[PDB]
């Protein structure tokens, strides 16, 4: 969906709350 076609994990710019 959106922009990643992965489901939102290749590269993308976010820290997407890892920590």
């Amino acid at each position: 969906c959106r922009k990643a076609g992965v489901g939102q994990s290749w590269k993308e710019n976010s820290p997407l709350n890892v920590s």
